């Protein structure tokens, strides 16, 4: 009921990303970004039909997260399972790379055991470090700046989830704290496809000012627009997706909370929000978890504190007939899959 | 030396167990159970054979503990790997499932990603709503409540330790606070399969007063027994085997230790109590980690204190003759490939 | 460039080497070294040519870590999976083995569940433990006197280094601190195998009186030679390989570093301690993680604080041409793999 239906650009295709690291979507060209996404479609068709056809075999993958991330960390170990590949998931340690060893070294000893590495970290230098030196392509499943697996996620369910349009098509919002790596990569990812991005929130967290300069100068080019503003009306307007984040941060801080919870209300993704795209066939996307409730612990307290029920979106549109959540998070493991099929696949 | 030997009704069975989750005894029928034991003597015959056919090949389990718990871990995943499953371990984190996230969200995402999901953690509540949402098979790797897996490993090692008799000619009791999953499993467990059980500890310890009354209504339709006792010498009398576990607690408290040890002391098993059973053939089990010596740092400890050589159990009685923990351990591994195979064997 | 170029023999070893644990060097003939050396060279041929057969295909690997360590981790992951094992890492928990249940329960159980078993913690009591009571192959990951191990990749990876010497040949000196197990496994080791050692440093950090004396038996019988000097110049005259490790203790002590610092430094392997060898072939060894530069977090701060950058070796040795570290460092692997199927191997 919805999914992506799409010669010699092919295996043109195949041949620039054999070997490359997957750490930004910066790196990459609108077609090798496209590629990945038609790939991503046909492993998911295949795994489906029971005919997926193993390109992993035999390979030893390594998974870094210095930080924690259930669901990244399944995407890939399913991934790789299903294309036969084996995997060694080294978590959260009692020191972080760098503290005591430096990642050039660690980088290199990886390397000459394993065949492709995943990283989940802190900054995108040191992913870019151990890029540089794994020898084996490396790929980003989170730094502070970018998150570029999410969006491959994010545009395939757009794909999957529209009646014949192309991503360079499809026009949506993020509302929210734009200011990090899914809102960074959201754009960027826009950019690189020709899409209508509309950033909304408070111009305090608006993307990084060069990033945004660097993603327009794309965005002439590829004939997409991006577009960053405060008024919510006018941001959502003729919206196909709409698409959000949590903007709270556990821990710091009793009264930054306060704080914060005033400033990004008036952003969150409630009924009243979808309606005002005048588009009765938008779809809500997160890219979770999400706060939309009153039954967790940090929901309880929420709604005892604030007397809101959900944060940056609501119980009613987070499990509405708008809501594509759970397809999107599917995606996450397709997409992976791309990616390491497409650099690493024999 | 010591094994169980064993239509229409085999695969009758195969149709009702399939797609089904395996949270608790309850929700099963005394052939039901039979057939998930029968069934792990033949996987297990299959293993020493080496004549084993992979009935999982292809198939991608989660494994989530929220309480660690390297037993039931390996038990499942030596389980996984003999039929062809791969295997992703999601141990204790710095969150709990509901703290800031839902099961009814979790679940649907693990649905999505993995064939059948194992849970290990707390209250039953959140097991069953994994179960409710998760669209594949869920099976309880032990919640406050309940810990099935452990009683079809407790069943079958009774089984292969008889010299040809049925679970419903047995008769056993089980020593010290039935008042946990192990004592309420060992009850429902005894009850679906018409035995005859005896519970011998402090009336404060015995399992919930509810769960008594419901499993006593069960025993009346199978032909069972249930017997709720304070006297060892009345209560362990003409039974095949004596089952006991730990009832200390490491943590809370000083002088509850005091307390406790004194209340349960007199439930020890010991070759004195072994004796008060008029059997010579009279088996021990243990679910294990026991608490049976002198030489563990607590062991050393609770020597200096209390003058004693192990608590629920005494060295001689554990390495003795009667002793069959060990091949209930194992027995673990293969009972829970049973349930597997069964639910999602293909 | 650089590798090892090598009847009724060959399988008189396997035979001599099935179902034996690997505890300890001590435990082993210099002809049964040289083969586990000889079968790691061909395994390693076979991985790089895409020929190599699985020996192990079936098996279930348990990893005890009690205490961390992702480099012998991964050499044992990788090593199972190129030879189609699976494997379940158990890291470090709560309590460890002993604190609450003792090895011989613990062993017992792994050895019902597995087929072979990993350890890396404390005292070798624990393992040889281990070793008596699991009833399948157990193989020391490190123990607090003994890493085995490592030594075999650090052989192995001489003799890829030499041009066509055999160990017996060899002269080598292990600078630092040699109080430790990878002091005492290369001592054994050299004695082993007939080789020329030279532990330089501090005599309070000499190895064990008891076991020079042993291992001083072992080399007059086997034409080797051990030499204990705090003299340098004397030390590293006419080596092939110098080596060494970290000497510093994260940890204790603030003013205990000014005090160590004070006393290794002498023994830092630097350019200049390079070049009192009189060999311009010498080759650096380390089994890493090196404290070589500027550039951690702990490394600005001893730069700082005693104004050195790298402590037990220095940069420029580290990233020259004689540094072999990061051959050393794969070869942990096709050692490993060796170790495992000579004693599992079907």
């Amino acid at each position: 009921h919805h999914h992506h239906h799409h010669y010699f650009q092919s295996n043109a295709m195949a041949f620039n990303l054999r070997n490359r690291n997957f750490l930004k979507l910066l790196d990459f060209s609108t077609k090798e970004i496209q590629f990945l996404i038609d790939l991503s479609a046909d492993l998911k068709k295949a795994k489906y039909a029971g005919t997926e056809q193993k390109k992993l075999l035999g390979k030893n993958i390594a998974l870094i997260f210095e930080k924690a991330s259930t669901r990244t960390r399944c995407a890939f170990e399913v991934a790789a399972f299903d294309q036969g590949a084996q995997v060694t998931y080294i978590g959260p340690s009692g020191s972080q790379i760098g503290d005591k060893e430096s990642m050039k070294d660690t980088a290199r000893v990886l390397g000459r055991m394993y065949d492709g590495i995943q990283y989940r970290g802190f900054g995108q230098a040191i992913v870019e470090e151990l890029g540089a030196f794994a020898g084996v392509p490396v790929w980003n499943g989170l730094t502070d700046e970018f998150h570029p697996t999410q969006i491959l996620a994010d545009f395939l369910t757009m794909l999957e989830h529209s009646q014949g349009k192309a991503l360079a098509d499809i026009q949506f919002a993020y509302l929210g704290d734009a200011r990090n790596n899914v809102g960074n990569s959201l754009m960027v990812g826009a950019a690189k496809m020709g899409m209508d991005i509309r950033l909304v929130g408070p111009q305090a967290y608006w993307p990084d000012e060069e990033l945004v300069a660097a993603c327009q100068a794309i965005a002439k080019q590829t004939g997409g627009k991006i577009t960053l503003t405060e008024n919510v009306a006018e941001g959502v307007q003729g919206c196909d997706f709409l698409y959000t984040d949590v903007w709270v941060s556990m821990g710091e801080s009793p009264e930054a909370w306060d704080e914060r919870v005033a400033l990004m209300k008036p952003y969150q993704v409630n009924m009243n929000v979808l309606k005002q795209t005048g588009n009765p066939n938008v779809k809500f996307m997160h890219c979770l978890p999400a706060f939309h409730n009153d039954e967790t612990t940090i929901g309880k307290q929420v709604a005892d504190k604030f007397g809101m029920k959900g944060l940056e979106v609501t119980e009613e549109v987070f499990e509405s007939e708008h809501s594509i959540v759970f397809d999107e998070a599917e995606n996450r493991m397709h997409t992976i899959k791309a990616v390491m099929v497409a650099t690493l696949g024999s």
